[PDB]
RNA sequence: CGUGGUUGACACGCAGACCUCUUACAAGAGUGUCUAGGUGCCUUUGAGAGUUACUCUUUGCUCUCUUCGGAAGAACCCUUAGGGGUUCGUGCAUGGGCUUGCAUAGCAAGUCUUAGAAUGCGGGUACCGUACAGUGUUGAAAAACACUGUAAAUCUCUAAAAGAGACCA
């Protein structure tokens, strides 16, 4: 139980009601967490490897993750030209990438639920819930939940943007999710679900485990951008392209706060291999292995670890992580055909 | 063709695109119609007799009508206790009321459709339609459909009060109805549906046939309300209290407009019976039968027709119209049981 | 970017972009490679309903009739082509002399030249060429061939806005 607490809490940087999470992990054998993605565009390393690590941690803790693939949201935002078949193909491509990189799908503790199929199977238990949340929460509160999208004082809203937050908030209760690990973008929807749970008088509020938003590889990009193929490593990139991107990534010397490379290491490399091996010249301390972020940050602040040796090591580790994906997509004919089909689809926005 | 057009146009008071109405009644042999109707407890003379006259005219014009029982909307607005099963029983009771007062169910021209059943049957066609209408119509426009529930523009709405206009706007296309008849308040929703139909380039835009709203009996109130028994008469009322209502109803002599009694005459007894018999005193010209509203109002203006003679004749005509309802209630065991259940249930706004 | 070159490549000096390094963008060094577009044609008919809402004015937005037809042209179909039809594809401001405010002349008011499409802007269409991506053939690489899209993919993707008074301010 305590080990489950540590593993689950390690998933997200912010855990609302840690005492409630403790109670949930003590009483419920398998918590049913919830995280989702819109099957569109490319897939940044943050999304891919962070969700893989989070899901592996949750399954090791014994969590029945219910991934929500938002194909109606992609269609309504007009992704891949608003084609359901193209969006399904992109979703299958992403899921195959994840299966290659390490999602424990074979363990049976991870379920990949499509929004369209699940909704059209049981909407009589879903759309009443969306109407209930829309009725119980007022227009000002719902509009405040949609400011993060960029629609609010900045942009005129299309009622669809009063149905989107309501549907995303009702997804948690439709999936009976006891935990939420959505990104910081939808923490507003998580809080909305919490207050709805207060309204409907439920003693088991959904825990929030918002994943830390990876800053972009370029300086100043606090928000992870998957639409600009210059400030984010994508798991479909080649080895040389990944090396170039990491070499061009921002990395201030002797600065740990706001360091894209250090944060990349902390939440991607260390959680995977339980270590960060760096090979350096004899004048630069030689070969040394860092087993923890504590000694990593201590040495980096002291200046013993320098970017000239740091970035090659990070690039090699990222290539080692991405190699299963590239090998799987080169070897499996179905995966290769999926990659070719996705490359054949031009982005329509 | 022209006879059908005249019969159809005799129903509504404001029919937008009368040219389109004629074109539809020429091209199609059986256009599809609906009426908007929320089942909530007692249902007054405007929703009974005016609605059944309109439906009878439309089915005589060889056009089908789909009765749209808005039980889902009632539940999500909480109206009538917010209980699905007994709201359905109320809807069945009112359907029986319309059957008793007169409705051609033998020919299958009328369709008693419950919103919940139809949505549960065809969610995958209806809810994508709702979201598409939401995408096409902006938040301010959806706000502007506000007075259908009886509120001012400056007030604050709930997100369900934005969900609902889109659900109404999508009910038309979900029913695939060609001519639209509802209250005068839902004109904005009907205009929204028309705009959505020219944003999706569907030919044959739905034709709006707006009804006329009967005002309150007491002068100063122009609205209708089943929760307020001081403004309208019901068909679940007894003869004596109906007479009391008619005599307490405001009716100034030699006044053309603003007379609830005259409007009730024109919209209820003249269309139903093609005539009206008034039992006048022997000093006014004896008993006289009026064949048209024009001559009736002319004789009322000329001063030989007084409220003291109009009210007894109005009461007698209304009672004669309502006799089938009471006879059906006393004869049909199922109808009597439904009425007893309705009386046992409590009505809350 | 221009010089010689019909231009693109090719040498020249430089502008920018691409690649290697102290990887921190910056800053600097390195040696190199690369940039494109051009041609011809056309493009402002008036009306009405809906849309801000509490209305009037100036207009926009879809909008269905209507048209010196949404034209320059594409896709498709009919076929003996000379041709016809459907879908699609439609622009925004101003003149110059006539009279006045002004000595005939900035700009405005009464008509005209629909618009000299005249002045500029932007649009889309067809051809060529360039490069990218894919298809099949000759193919050892390379390249060539014929075909299909892109080049500016990019925001009311969502339509009401302003002024004037109601009408509580
Ligand atoms: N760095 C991250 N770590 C973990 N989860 C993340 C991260 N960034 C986003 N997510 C998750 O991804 C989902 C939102 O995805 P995001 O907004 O990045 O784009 P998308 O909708 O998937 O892509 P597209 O822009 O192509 O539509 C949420 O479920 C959020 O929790």
């Amino acid at each position: 139980p305590e080990e489950k607490f540590k593993i689950v809490r390690s998933v997200g940087e912010e855990c609302i009601q840690e005492d409630e999470l403790l109670n949930l992990l003590t009483k419920k054998p398998e918590p049913v967490c919830y995280d989702g993605f819109e099957p569109s565009g490319r897939m940044h390393i943050a999304q891919g490897v962070m969700k893989t690590i989070s899901v592996n941690k949750l399954t090791s803790a014994g969590c029945r993750v219910k991934i929500w693939i938002a194909d109606w949201f992609a269609k309504l935002n007009n992704k891949m030209g608003g084609d359901l078949k193209k969006i399904e193909t992109v979703g299958r491509y992403l899921i195959e990438i994840w299966k290659a990189v390490g999602m424990d799908v074979e363990g049976g503790k991870v379920e990949f639920l499509w929004s369209s199929k699940e909704i059209n199977a049981r909407a009589d238990e879903y759309w009443p819930l969306v109407l209930d949340i829309a009725q119980k929460n007022n227009l000002k509160r719902i509009i405040r939940c949609s400011q993060i999208m960029g629609r609010s004082e900045q942009d005129e809203l299309t009622a669809a943007q009063i149905f989107y937050p309501c549907m995303q908030c009702a997804d948690i209760f439709f999936l009976k999710a006891d935990i939420c690990q959505l990104g910081m973008d939808q923490r507003k929807v998580n809080v909305l679900a919490r207050e709805y749970c207060d309204d409907i008088k439920r003693k088991n509020k959904p825990i929030i485990l918002s994943h830390h938003m990876l800053p972009g590889l370029q300086q100043g990009q606090e928000k992870m951008s998957k639409s600009d193929p210059s400030s984010s490593v994508f798991m479909e990139d080649e080895e040389a392209e990944v090396n170039v991107k990491i070499k061009k990534a921002y990395c201030p010397p002797k600065v740990v706060e706001g360091n894209p490379c250090l944060e990349y290491i902390k939440y991607l490399i260390l959680p995977w291999f339980n270590e960060f091996t760096v090979e350096r010249s004899a004048d630069n301390g030689g070969n040394k292995t860092f087993k923890s972020y504590e000694e990593l940050i201590a040495d980096y602040e002291s200046g013993e670890l320098h970017p000239a040796d740091l970035k090659p090591a990070l690039s090699k580790s990222l290539n080692k992580i991405l190699e299963p994906v590239r090998e799987h997509f080169r070897k499996d004919s179905n995966a290769k055909e999926l990659l070719k089909r996705v490359k054949a689809y031009r982005v329509t926005k």
